[PDB]
């Protein structure tokens, strides 16, 4: 019993992390078989970054301007290019700690482990969500880019985040592996802002699962609800609205309950209209959502 | 900026993790050099477990009877005793992926990252604090035993938790590495509760600075007060007593935000009194208190 944000073991992360430094300005890397991964604006100073001219930057810069070092270990670099907003640092050794790994784009609601670094090594692990505007509440300092998100799925590991700036709201912006950004942001020093963020619906549902199942069931009343009729009480609340899809990938939870999912939106219809009165629902005065229905299953049934 | 709660990277003792099974009870194991650390009521079936006799069952088991397994490796056990709450099985092979450790036995109000596992195999990483009842609100399932909580200090894995039991609050408690519990606590099915549990205050504080440096700062008012009248009004809201040792730890934050301890005492003491009237503080309704001032310094500077 007991339910906590939990993040996915680091290990098979940590050792694909790396320092990279260019002139000097110095990031995390990832180092996969024979290739180092980077946030582009390593080669920028800070002159070069409200407007940087990337391409610019790059066409002066030949491999042995990157200085990677892997521990006490410099890796020589002996190609390298620019897709998206990553560079690529192809290096003339293969990582011998390559785990099994995928690129992923994920969606938003979706979570994921972040394992925050500095000059290549690891600092903590933590747990985020992708949030409806695509940007995610992280915790992130000065040189911490390069710093990656992450899921494992059985052996695999499957990078979807990498690390590249903070909006002054005090919130996340990054890209996928191939170096697209989440949402419309772009790596330059300018006036840019995420849209109005909204609460992710399904993973709150998940969480009252997750609660009740740790027997917390103060919030349960006797009601039920319409699909439609809980959307438009959880639209005023700014809510996202809840798809059938979203009540099938409900359904496990639902199953060993024995609560149906109309009938635990109702008793959520209700916490948003009347609010908790001080009561806590798994020790928390808020309502919870960034677990997922996965996130609640893998947590409440070991893996 | 952005504050998480956040762990310990895990991959230092990922590689130190086993599954030990006995007759049909199964649970995880602690692999360092050439001894096997886990629970001793690995030994127990269920009806040896109201008042197990432990150095009974134990003198009639005998090497081969501890299945040892690290992946698809399985490990000979050559040696086995019994040291309080927990067995050594010696083992034939040393684990190469020992990491330099130390076995420390931790004081109440300190904070430790626990890697939760389950048949060897970690499930994920987590961060708790030992409660002033010395026990930890944690998240462990049957099959958890043996999963173990550490802290990294630069190369050392100081191991100082390893996990025995559930309390049906839903709190746990278990043992240092030389198997003396926290607590009162003994490893049998009787009637144990945990003593009323304690608000720790010096890590609310730490928290309260934290929230300063990442520039949530309404709840900062324009008194002081003495350590003796805070710690009047404390103690009828549940918080242990505010020492001058406790001062002491605050001096690094309060000297980076320039707020005096006694200042923020003064702080806390109108929101004890008052409540926060809706507003949050670094996303909590709640004041945490999970965050040493140690904790703290680690997330706001970059390890
Ligand atoms: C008027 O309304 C505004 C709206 C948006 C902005 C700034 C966006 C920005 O420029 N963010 C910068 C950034 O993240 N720059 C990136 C790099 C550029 C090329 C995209 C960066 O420094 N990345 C850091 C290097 O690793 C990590 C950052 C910085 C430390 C603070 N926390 C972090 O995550 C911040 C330093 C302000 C400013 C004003
Ligand atoms: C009337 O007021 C009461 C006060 C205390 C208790 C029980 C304490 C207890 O017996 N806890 C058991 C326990 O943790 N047993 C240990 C082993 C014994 C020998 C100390 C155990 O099973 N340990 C598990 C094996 O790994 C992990 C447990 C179990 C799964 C649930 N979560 C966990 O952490 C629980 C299963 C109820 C009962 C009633």
């Amino acid at each position: 019993s007991g339910f906590r944000k939990m993040a996915f073991p680091s290990g098979k992360v940590e050792g694909c992390m790396v320092q990279v430094t260019c002139g000097t300005t110095t990031l995390n890397g990832l180092w996969l078989d024979d290739v180092v991964y980077c946030p582009r604006h390593v080669i920028c100073t800070s002159e070069d970054m409200l407007n940087p001219n990337y391409e610019d930057l790059l066409i002066r810069k030949s491999n042995h301007n990157f200085l990677v070092q892997a521990g006490n270990v410099q890796l020589r670099v002996i190609g390298h290019s620019m897709q998206n907003c990553v560079l690529k640092l192809k290096v003339d050794t293969a990582n011998p700690k390559t785990p099994k790994y995928k690129f992923v784009r994920i969606q938003p609601g979706q979570t994921f482990s972040v394992l925050a670094c500095y000059n290549g090594s690891p600092s903590g692990v933590y747990q985020c969500a992708m949030r409806p505007n695509f940007t995610i509440k992280g915790s992130f300092l000065n040189g911490s880019c390069g710093s990656v998100g992450f899921n494992i799925d059985y052996d695999c590991v499957s990078f979807c985040y990498m690390h590249h700036m903070e909006l002054p709201t005090g919130v996340h912006a990054g890209t996928d592996l191939e170096g697209n950004f989440y949402g419309p942001f772009v790596d330059r020093q300018t006036a840019q802002a995420a849209g109005t963020d909204t609460t992710i619906t399904v993973n709150v549902l998940a969480w009252l699962y997750a609660a009740v199942i740790n027997g917390d069931r103060w919030f349960l009343n006797r009601f039920t609800t319409t699909l439609n009729d809980f959307n438009l009480v959880a639209m005023k609340y700014n809510y996202e609205p809840l798809t059938q899809d979203h009540v099938d990938i409900l359904g496990p939870l639902s199953a060993q309950t024995g609560i149906a999912v109309l009938d635990m939106c109702a008793s959520l219809k209700e916490l948003l209209q009347n609010g908790m009165n001080g009561r806590t629902i798994l020790g928390s005065a808020l309502l919870e959502d960034e677990f997922t229905p996965f996130d609640v299953v893998r947590q409440c049934s070991g893996v």
